[PDB]
């Protein structure tokens, strides 16, 4: 009687936060992983000794290819499989790196729009075909309107996942499902970014000049997942702390 | 203790399941009323029976005059008087009518203005002066879609998302957040027909209803509380995908 | 035989850079002024000594207050007047400067709202009423959505003022009015700002570290007053050098 | 001396329109085309006869693939072999057609979002790389955010396009080269009867009037933005 939800890329950091937090509210959870191996593992042991059988893991590359239909597929029936019903997706599996317009580009194309874009879209084709509180989460971009120079694969697939969410949203409503956004502006930096980088930015945001941390990232999805969201869909929801806000 | 949060436009409707939902939230409220003495009463007494001395009401009209910054200080000020503190200020009151472009014009100006736009400015200000902090800002999904003839009543709304991003960017380092709810289709008309009231329920995706006052309401209280303690700047549609759809 | 416009606020600056354009197109011309008495005098003598009785000006506060509506029915009276006609009505006159949230405050509403969006409203209502290719270019702000600090009362003008370009396009069309706008980002610079300030901002803009020309500007109403924009109605063309796409 | 622009899709509809105002107003053509040869070449013979020597055809898919980078690198190039130059990239190729979520999906993949997105990218690339008015004008749709049911892919598609056009305006600005983009709206007597303006459909040359704005003089400090030219639909409510 627990629902159940698939996290894409829940191994570690956002998605982690995430999965954890919908395990808190009582669901069961399908922790996705691409290389991150002993870290979605360790997670699933963790929420199965809060209550057992609640979490089990599935590994697919979202880059796109002939095969991600069947990988896609294959992740929403892990749901089904582990747990009889598939409740909510939250797509937040995601490529990040520049690809400068002045790896191979197909490869680029494939992984920056593949995840960020058409394994999102795949996704929901899966979970629509393979059906109550049904919704999706997709996890946008507060600054894909003022984006990072040299990033334009990546804010293109970015951008259509905006347009998936608005899409689908409308597509699938007469269905009983919702879609939805959260868009982070910036919240955990990367694990290979310096300090004095991370500053940076901290230092741009208005609201407390620091990052979003993870929890409250998946606070955001939390709220659109659950009953007090019943009428919300189509709508993206920025936690930028006014970072978008912010001009040059 | 208990914090204590402002609802405009309170006595009823929308106004009214936001008042509601945040009494039962925890917080102590002024229910602000122009015209609705008798609602906004039953308001506070049935809220006050809840918790005593919870509730209080205040009247004021919130059309643009020389007058409407004093309105506007004495509303945030009732709400210390009472509470000894304003946590949240809802600005919800709204005046609604068409103004074909082909009542003086100077008296919709002041009040599609003033109630949408000046006075929300002139409460953020007080309020701001005054100091989990934060203003929500009733707002309108389809400001890029609008109602024909609908024009002043269109410039407040898109004013009121300026003053919502101007005022997060500006409140932020008080550490005061602001934010908006932007209602597609939600509690209609009480004397519009149910056959008009149906062409707009049939044009939302999600039901083909419109939304309850209690829906929007739930908005209101995710952006008052901690769980959006990191969300300011942002409006949050809740209109079951409607401005979504194409004519 | 030839059109007439409009133009708000045009004695100087950007405006008179419209004036000049649209008369150098083959426009007659309402200077319409303030304060600037001397330098409206003085543009319509050049336009008038280019073509003789194709300029005139008109004096008016553009301050909101109960006497607002007469005087922009004044403004575009002028205009029939003058010339017999009105095809084209430049909404450009403002008022710019901060009111932080923490002069009455009365005014400072009066005057940043009024200039920026209830002149524009009433201007709009009195050309549709008295009336081809007729249009309404307002002047908007293509930063409204990244504001400058401490400016919530003009920002909240020039909002109203897109509301307006889009409502009014929609309810004006069954008339032929086509409303659009153009959005400058830094184009002229405050006089009274300091050089240093200036460049601090000319090094902002992506498109040749530089502001716009007041004639830049000018070129984007020329268009969309012109027959090559007659399918174009609620449209706002960004004119910014790519500023706006520039994140904090 | 004379400037010179690649038009995708040129062979018919908006893109021949676009070729043929580009080519009115003294640039050189390079007119792309996939399955339509004999127009292509029709158009060429006409722009020809008009000045010699000003307009060549280019076959491409531009289908995503293996060999889309190396076709998009092409077309460029057959710009730089016939005129010597290349000022203007106008990206109006387009598939169009609907993907429910309720031709393989990976194949609609590859046309919607290749064309529609993928092949713009790789040829912003192309034309960057290759580098006094230069610009790329991209063929966006005003309905973007209120798309038609079951379309998504198209959708992602063309929004995708919005975001390369924000970015590539960004990175190339740098270079002089500005990015825009037109947004038609409708371009049946259903559609029609919705429009504000006049009730009836932009013709193609609506369209070029703006792509011919957006590569002018007039637009030298215009760069990041989209023209809507829809005659008000996108601003009508359900
Ligand atoms: N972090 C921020 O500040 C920020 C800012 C804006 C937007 N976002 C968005 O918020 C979401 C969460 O952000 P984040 O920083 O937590 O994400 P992240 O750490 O950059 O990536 C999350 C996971 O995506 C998975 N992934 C990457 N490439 C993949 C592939 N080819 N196939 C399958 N999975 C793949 C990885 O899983 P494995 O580790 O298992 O390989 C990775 O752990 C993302 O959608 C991101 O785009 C984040
Ligand atoms: N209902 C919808 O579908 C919908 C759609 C889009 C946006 N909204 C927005 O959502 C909010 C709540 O909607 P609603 O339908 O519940 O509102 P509503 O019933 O139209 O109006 C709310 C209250 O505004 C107060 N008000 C009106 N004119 C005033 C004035 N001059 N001075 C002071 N107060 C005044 C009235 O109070 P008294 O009764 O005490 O005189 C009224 O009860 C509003 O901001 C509205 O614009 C609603
Ligand atoms: N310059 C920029 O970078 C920039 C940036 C964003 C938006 N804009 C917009 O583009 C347009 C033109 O810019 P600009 O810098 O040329 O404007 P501006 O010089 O700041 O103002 C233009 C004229 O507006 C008139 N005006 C001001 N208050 C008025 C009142 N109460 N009644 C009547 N007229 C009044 C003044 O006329 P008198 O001189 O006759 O008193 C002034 O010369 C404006 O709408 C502005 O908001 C400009
Ligand atoms: N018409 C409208 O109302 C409207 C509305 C919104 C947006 N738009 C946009 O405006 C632009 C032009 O509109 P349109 O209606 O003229 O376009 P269209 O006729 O639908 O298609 C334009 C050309 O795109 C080319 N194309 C299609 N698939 C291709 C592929 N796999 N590889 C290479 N080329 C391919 C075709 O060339 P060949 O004929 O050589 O095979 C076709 O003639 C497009 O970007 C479109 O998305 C149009
Ligand atoms: O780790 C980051 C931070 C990075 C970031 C860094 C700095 C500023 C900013 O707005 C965003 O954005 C990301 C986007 C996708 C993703 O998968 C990870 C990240
Ligand atoms: O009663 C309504 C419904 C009305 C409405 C009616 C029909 C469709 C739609 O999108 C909106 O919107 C309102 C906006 C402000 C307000 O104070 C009240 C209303
Ligand atoms: O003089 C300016 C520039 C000024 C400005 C200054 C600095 C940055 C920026 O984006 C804009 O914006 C204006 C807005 C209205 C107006 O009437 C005049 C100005
Ligand atoms: O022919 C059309 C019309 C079609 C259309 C048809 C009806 C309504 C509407 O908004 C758009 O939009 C297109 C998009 C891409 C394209 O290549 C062609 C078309």
């Amino acid at each position: 009687e627990a629902p159940a939800a698939v996290v894409t890329g829940a191994a570690k950091r956002i998605g982690r936060a995430i999965a954890v937090k919908l395990h808190q509210t009582g669901y069961r959870v399908v922790i996705h992983y691409h290389n991150s191996a002993e870290a979605a593992v360790s997670l699933a042991d963790e929420l199965n000794k809060e209550r057992s059988n609640t979490a089990v893991v599935c590994q697919a590359d979202l880059t796109n290819s002939n095969v991600l239909p069947a990988s896609c597929e294959e992740i929403i029936n892990s749901c089904f499989r582990a747990f009889g019903r598939c409740d909510v997706l939250v797509n937040n599996a995601s490529a990040f790196y520049p690809t400068p317009l002045v790896k191979t580009v197909e490869t680029q194309v494939a992984e920056l729009i593949g995840t960020n874009a058409i394994a999102p879209f795949l996704l929901t084709m899966s979970f629509a075909q393979r059906q109550s509180n049904l919704s999706i989460v997709n996890l946008c971009d507060a600054m894909v309107d003022q984006p990072c120079m040299a990033f334009s694969l990546y804010n293109m697939g970015k951008h259509a996942l905006v347009g998936l969410t608005q899409s689908a949203a409308l597509e699938l409503a007469p269905y009983g499902i919702r879609v939805n956004g959260v868009a982070p502006g910036v919240s955990l930096l990367p694990v290979a970014m310096g300090e004095e980088e991370k500053d940076k930015w901290r230092r741009k945001v208005p609201l407390g000049r620091r990052e979003a941390s993870a929890e409250q990232i998946a606070d955001a999805v939390i709220f659109l997942v659950s009953g007090s969201a019943q009428y919300i869909t189509g709508s993206i929801i920025k936690v930028d702390g006014g970072l978008s806000l912010v001009h040059a």
